[PDB]
DNA sequence: AGTCCACCGGGGGACT
DNA sequence: AGTCCCCCGGTGGACT
């Protein structure tokens, strides 16, 4: 659970344990001795808790400590079982904390989307926890999916085939050079009509059990191929902490997205943002005031709309609701 | 020395030691116990050796092992002075291995420039180690300076004042809409030597090795040229990355695009050449990534790539020979 | 198996 | 001293 429990740890099958011993079954060209089972860690710490949608304590807790908890719980476990020998590289923690930050924040935006869709479709405005009821006029057409995009993804595959296609007429008359596309961590797309009546988009999850991990993370498949170009509503990049070299992959990808979607496909301004918990060198805010490169060719707006620093789980959800309430005003009911 | 020597180690002052014990002098907020004194490590390991201009053995050694040498020598020192007590973090070794790849590679390119500028000037093509003589037509106006750019630099400061104003008026324009176009830095720039300096000799002298004094000469060199380069005269930008990961390719890609927009797009310069070097690409992804077309002039202009090449130097000789080749080609549309 | 992907935190030094 | 900069290697998991 969120608070460590000697009882629940002793009760885990060895395969569900948060630390895995691999000393006597090692990985080629790796001296890793103990592995951080991040999926188990999600299962154990957020198995029943989705920050911002649980207890008042959790929701308004410092989000840093919320995202820190699994690795803390894992470290406690490891010391219980392997008192002298428990050792994990700082880079094991860095990798896991980054993914847990992406996954949990994507899980908070799932439950928002769900609550929001429920309102849009003519069910209530759910109130546990209480959150400002949106003032937008409901319509099943204003629903949204929140897609935690996977590693190795290409975002152009979200687009409907007509549009993958106009991004190749242009791409074709352009090749030893090309123009590849990568991925935001997360995209918020307008729900496609086909799916506007399906129930899975209105159901909040109770926790990041393995099957709920799978539900959220496979969700992009369902939408591959069915999203129009002005219907990609937000892109997010999660970086837990910042360093000045680690800023540029979102800034590049926002520019490319903007060049293709706005210039070669006619979408409105592509809203792209970055979430961090530790911006240190506030260079970062000034760096993300960068003009969109493509737009300085035409006749202008930002490439990255905002560096956002969430204080609490619940703040994440206020902002995203406020977003939807504003942004889906565009879309017709 | 390049290979570890207990006597060279014993003669070091304590301030020159490759490992510094800070166990009773902790850094605020930091649990570091021993620091990798990287300037010291460059002096110890490379103080008398600039790869590619040294023994045929070193010059043809795998460049990975050449660049890994300072950390190794430092770990040996550590093991000597501190035995089982000696611990350094992986991240310390990574930080310093990276800087060492930028610093040493730039010294290889510094010596290449010295040799090249001698030829260009009416002096010779110095013969050891044998490198194929360039065929370009010699001229003093074809000399180049190799600038190791520092942390936190803004390459725009290299340019002549008249070109910085063109760039300032533009961003004045952006500012009035709550936008900027920040510029940062590649790791290294090869600039055409300005005329004021085409008769100065420091640019024609090869260094013996990376003693502190030469470390300073090379890393200070950019101050001598600030405010004096014309847009057309930035002639090669290089980003060094000892090893790649997919997320770590985008700083040079992004800054190449901002360099291009501004040099090409706002100051009529030619295609700005910008390459990335690496000893460890972990596959083929990074090569396809670096075929991205430069973005501003995708939006009445010849299209070209943002980053001209991802180069993977196998040996230091190869780095020297590739840069000599480059200059031979590239330095033509400067009139002699 | 191997091979790819992209996570980020502990750093040495410049500058103040 | 205190603050900032830009360095990269060891990772857990998806895929085959
Ligand atoms: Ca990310
Ligand atoms: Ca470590
Ligand atoms: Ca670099």
């Amino acid at each position: 659970p969120f608070t460590y429990s000697i009882e629940a740890t002793r009760n885990l099958a060895t395969t569900e344990r948060c630390i895995q011993d691999i000393r006597n079954a090692p990985v080629r060209n790796r001296s890793t001795q103990f592995q951080l089972a991040q999926q188990n860690m999600l299962a154990y710490t957020f198995g029943e808790v989705i920050p911002g949608f649980a207890s008042a304590g959790i929701n308004g807790m410092d989000y840093r400590d919320v995202i820190g908890r699994p690795v803390e719980n894992a470290v406690t476990e490891g010391t219980h079982f392997f008192r002298d020998d428990f050792r994990v590289d700082s880079n094991a923690k860095a990798k896991v904390a980054g993914d847990i930050f992406e996954i949990v924040s994507s899980a908070v935006m799932w439950n928002c989307a769900a609550r929001w869709n429920s309102l849009m479709v003519g069910e209530g405005w759910r109130s546990q926890p209480r959150y400002s009821r949106p003032t937008l006029s409901p319509s099943p057409r204003r629903q949204v999916a929140v897609l935690n995009l996977p590693r190795s993804f290409d975002w152009v595959s979200l687009l409907v085939p007509e549009s993958q296609e106009v991004i190749e007429e242009f791409r074709a008359g352009l090749r030893g050079l090309g123009l590849p596309t990568s991925t935001p961590d997360l995209a918020v797309v307008v729900l496609p009509e086909e799916f506007q009546n399906d129930e899975m988009w209105r159901e909040e999850i109770a926790g990041l059990t393995r099957p709920n991990q799978i539900l959220l993370s496979g969700a992009y498949q369902r939408l591959q191929g069915r999203v129009q170009p002005g219907e990609i509503s937000l892109a997010v990049a999660f970086k837990r902490s910042l360093r000045s070299d680690r800023l540029y992959q979102p800034l590049y990808e926002a520019n490319v997205m903007q060049l293709l979607l706005e210039g070669k496909l006619g979408a409105p301004k592509v809203e792209f943002e970055v979430h961090t918990l530790a911006p240190e060198g506030t260079n970062a805010f000034v760096t993300y005031e960068a003009a969109s490169l493509y737009g300085l060719a035409e006749g202008v707006h930002r490439a990255i709309r905002e560096l956002y620093v969430p204080p609490t789980a619940a703040d994440l959800a206020r902002r995203f609701f406020a977003f939807l309430n504003e942004r889906m005003e565009l879309v017709n009911g």
